[PDB]
């Protein structure tokens, strides 16, 4: 290894560029299968890295964990090794009511309701994906017809109060946060996220590139719960289009 | 009439749903010179009105004139003659040394310095312009094929020492704005300019759809004046006005 | 020319360190016919500038336009011409009651509700309007018998939302000023302008002497915006006023 | 007793609706003593309270101490009483050299580097006096004779390192201060003072009139301290000059 | 000789490094007659420092009077003499219901709501007690057999506004502070305060130690006000055991 | 399951309220491995969840992972189930010299570089740490014998930046964190982590009994780097010393 948190060298980038992101570990495995020669590099801790071929040429896959700070650890790293791009692909919730559930959304830029994105810009900054990437995402959508929206995504530090998720043991929510949810409804925020604010910044602000994915798994204004475990089959229509979305990048 | 600003009224409009902004009064005609059937409707102040057709369909150039506040009113009252799209075309001030001068920048989003763009959203919320309107941008510029890049935007409240210029009467900036440039650098910031930042968040904020594009005539790093005064951004604006159109 | 936005020289002040700002450039010739021997300057985009005399020494009067980035440029630019003196007549909109129609107002400082300000000094700064040139403006506000209003005023960055106006395209207005001039109501803050804060911050904290007054055309609590033109000869007497109190420093 | 901290009623005022009030409790009657019918009241904390009378009319002179809170509730509890117009002497010391030692300092406004002015008003409210309180000390300066310089004074919650003074023990200064004090001279603020901001916010904010005027004691730029014991005379210097505003005032 | 607004020298504290420093000067000496030897050793605007012998060692008490911009100055001219250690006891105000009056309340760290601490640390920083100081502070009110609480303490700038306090002059609370204390109540907040954040706040930037005990003659949810004597039997109540507190400390 | 991300009951608690909350998930074993009766609970995505038994009461040992976010969630599902004490444990980097490798670092408050403390409570508030988990942690590692200090810990959301990193791909980070480092190095901070703040915070404004303690594994600052490869002693050292303070708080 040449670097801490990862534990990765620069022979195991094996020549690749690019470097897709997502939250959950064991959803670094589901992209592999859609790639060539998949070989493991190793899971510690929240980090999970894996290697695969796309048109044979050389991609990385790395699971960020929850949050930006967990975020923030690899996305440098990777750009240590180093990669000049990075894909989110997020599983989230979503806070507009015209949208149903089990859509995928492309986000162009996030609110920064997270402290991470701080550390690399100052909140002026704008939490904004990469043009590049951003066109990647509807045009590998363009392929599927996936349901898709254009707009901002919130990106909160905390689950609950910051989502304004209230069945907690508190029942509190601070006053920053207090009215929130309709506050971002009006606004045209379509849901809430917890990862891409501080990526973007971390991207656009470093001379990095970043695009942004995300998966419906339930409408905030809807009452009923998602359908599971049936709908998870189209957790892999937003893997099939960031996975689609990584060629045209070559 | 129907607002106190503009002076336009609901038949100005046709049913226009686009609107180019421009910053300079006297370019609004200018702008209409690739379009068909010019008409004035109102000049009034700073705000100058030129109603046109593009394909046989209803649309209006307004100069904004200068800064976020002055561009706040026109959008805003734009808005409520009906125009859910605004295109914003002017000139930059570049920080990259492989921008040339003669090269169009369109920005993604803008580095909020501006204040009147916390009217519409606060600090946190991000100021990006459509992507619907973005992709036309750059499928303009490459439509007409002049040298282009995409990237983030500084938008200032003030002309000189938001933009760190100490050529100015005092020749001192607050420490906030002192050596901000250089902090820009690295940050990856390609232009300058004064109306975007709330033009930018008072559409992403209200469900509205704005593009925006800019020439350069200066490059900050440059220490270079441009040649003499004869020396695209237009045309681009239209043609990208006629995607969405 | 020396500058880029006025495009002026400075032969063409004669010598002139004062200057008048009002917004409408329209009104600019109006009230250099208040003054005497006027010359037309220039009138590149906003910016538009005459050349007059007063008490034989040469008196400037420059529009700058709605909001403090206009402002800002103007003002820059005439002091390296340069003036060293500002006086700022304006069209406002009070939020006080016993405030009526065809009413002179001056003020001693003003609420940063902008942002053009902060490029000049931090949010602790106070923009106030400097002694001397306050004075003049109330000595010349008592001799024409004009109806005087002394005290603090508000300046917003934005006229429909920062101001309160909620008849808008959304039908809202953000958290920060969704019960705003309910509290600058209380506080005895005079009226609503746009270009005050701005220009006081930029004299207050570079070393210059600014003066402001306004004349009302409309009040914000009471239900009617009046008769759109008919009566606003006000103007004169804010013309008057601030013509009188001109004179005086040269 | 319907004061908490003052100690006092309006019978011992008494049909006062003016209030001086410096902020040290041992020179409350060196202050009365230049005021008809002096009067000791009573002594408790900070507060000290006299009551006199100057050319007919009623006067009170009552000590705030040190800094803004001790301000703040003096400030309440009077206008409690009530004053509506509040004045204040004091001793500061100047940041600019083109201020010699000895003069008298008369503020329009304070930079708000206090904390008890948010508790009053928000950042963006300026902290400026009354321009009739302001206009007679001026005048008073004019009147005595004293060196005037009429400006901005900025109020810091600190002696030490607010002020800009590496001499804290620990010798250290927060980020927020450090180069604060060269940055506010350049600006063209006069002084360093301690309470005004509080007292200007407050009563431009809660609806009275207020002044303020302060002796210089010594030049942080200037090398030459204020000799021992009597270059003090400043401040009676400066008293003389409270007096006669307030001899005008009423 | 040897500090400036003190006036003392350091030999007059027989080099004792640890003070007590309540806030009522006049209320001071009622402390310091516990021990032996006591002497008075100045009394300087609102400071009345002490000298005294705990344990036959040299021990002293100074008064803060009333906010932290006052208290600042006390604690640092304290610290070139080589106090080391801050002992703070004074009045406060609950807002728990379940803490009456006679519970004495000692404060862990304090939610700063002051301005004077921000010269010293940036808000992010902490205003926290030592802990080997605090411990003792409860070591000691137990042993007394008071009853006493631990947690958190608002430390407001002014006693009126930030308090919430509703019937004053203009009867308004400014929109920051417009229902805090039902904020603080509903987090956990034991009382109010003016002066330990600061306290709290400089002492563990400035590598000091520091202790915050204070009696309780007030409740805020409490209908009530402070009763004597019960409140003012409280405070020896409260003195006993800062005493206490100071012999482990020394 | 009844709460999301960790999918626990109540029932795999059996009545544990208190819990040894660690980010790592893989260290979790060695922690139960001396405890008695050790129990695997669940282990979803970063959140490894344990039960074990110390004298003779129901104890808790749960991976909270890396940051404040996963952090804040976990502790909320935790203290849902409901665990009402959360004892931190983790690796850091010393800033003070003094502080030598192998050393126990025991938090009473720490500094606010996080966002998602914010969400719980402004900034005003103290990221403060009970005084009985505090105390029980501090005088288990009184009867250990370990080398230990007491003070406050930096929290900040990104491991690079916030701890001043300069080895980045740009190197560099925003002006906020500016020598910041020297800023806790002056104002006495004692180490580096990136997850105390928000712990701290969530439970005091919850608010509920929390306590931090952590290993040094690496001084910056000194010129000594610390060995390869299990060379941090302390980890195991210090989790004797939680896992003593453990047994004891209940
Ligand atoms: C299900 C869900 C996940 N998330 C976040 C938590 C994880 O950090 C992230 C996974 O990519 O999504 C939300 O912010 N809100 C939600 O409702
Ligand atoms: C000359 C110049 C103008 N501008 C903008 C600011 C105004 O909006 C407008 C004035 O011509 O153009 C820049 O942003 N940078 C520059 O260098
Ligand atoms: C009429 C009116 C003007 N204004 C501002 C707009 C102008 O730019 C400013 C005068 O320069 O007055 C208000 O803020 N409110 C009002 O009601
Ligand atoms: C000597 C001096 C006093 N003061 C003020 C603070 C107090 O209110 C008073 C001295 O106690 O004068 C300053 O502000 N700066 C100074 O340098
Ligand atoms: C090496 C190192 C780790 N850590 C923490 C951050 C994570 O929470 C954990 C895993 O790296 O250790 C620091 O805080 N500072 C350091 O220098
Ligand atoms: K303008």
């Amino acid at each position: 290894s040449d670097v801490f948190h990862l534990g990765l060298t620069k022979n195991d980038l094996q020549g690749a560029q690019l470097a897709i992101v997502p939250g959950d570990p064991e959803r670094v495995e589901k992209i592999a299968a859609l790639m060539d020669k998949p070989v493991k590099l190793a899971s510690h801790r929240e980090f999970t890295s894996w290697r695969a071929e796309l048109d044979g040429k050389a991609v990385i896959v790395c699971s960020t964990g929850i949050g930006g700070p967990s975020t923030s650890i690899a996305v440098e790293e990777l750009a240590q090794l180093g990669i000049r791009t990075f894909l989110r692909i997020g599983t989230t919730g979503a806070i507009q009511p015209h949208i149903n559930v089990g859509d995928v959304l492309v986000t162009t830029a996030s609110v920064r309701l997270d402290g991470a994105s701080l550390h690399f810009a100052p909140m002026e900054f704008p939490a904004v994906a990469d043009f590049a990437c951003t066109t990647a995402l509807v045009e590998a959508a363009k392929s599927i017809g996936a349901t898709t929206h254009v707009g901002v995504t919130a990106s909160s530090d905390t689950f609950y109060p910051g989502q304004e998720r209230y069945d907690t043991y508190s029942g509190r929510v601070v006053r920053r946060f207090k009215g929130s949810m309709e506050e971002w409804q009006a606004m045209g925020v379509m849901n809430y996220e917890m990862e891409s604010a501080t990526l973007l910044t971390m991207c656009a602000s470093q001379g990095l590139r970043a695009g942004m994915v995300a998966g419906v798994i339930v409408n905030r204004t809807q009452q009923e719960i998602p359908n599971a475990e049936t709908m998870k089959q189209t957790e892999s229509h937003a893997v099939k289009i960031v996975v689609e979305a990584a060629r045209r990048l070559l």
